[PDB]
């Protein structure tokens, strides 16, 4: 629920966001609540590229 929900954006395993290589939005608290392929804590991993094997 709202209000009092949005905490985790310094030492946690944030979701990999919807888009998880092609994300277009960008707030100042969306990075907090998804993770993004980039960074340390990133985890969604859903066949984007696959070792740049697409020949
Ligand atoms: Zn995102």
């Amino acid at each position: 629920g709202p209000l009092g929900s949005g905490s985790e954006g310094n030492k946690v395993k944030r979701t990999s966001c919807m888009y998880g290589a092609n994300c277009y939005r960008k707030n100042p608290v969306h990075f907090q609540h998804f993770s993004h392929p980039g960074d340390s804590d990133y985890g969604g991993v859903q066949i984007v590229g696959q070792d740049e094997t697409d020949d």
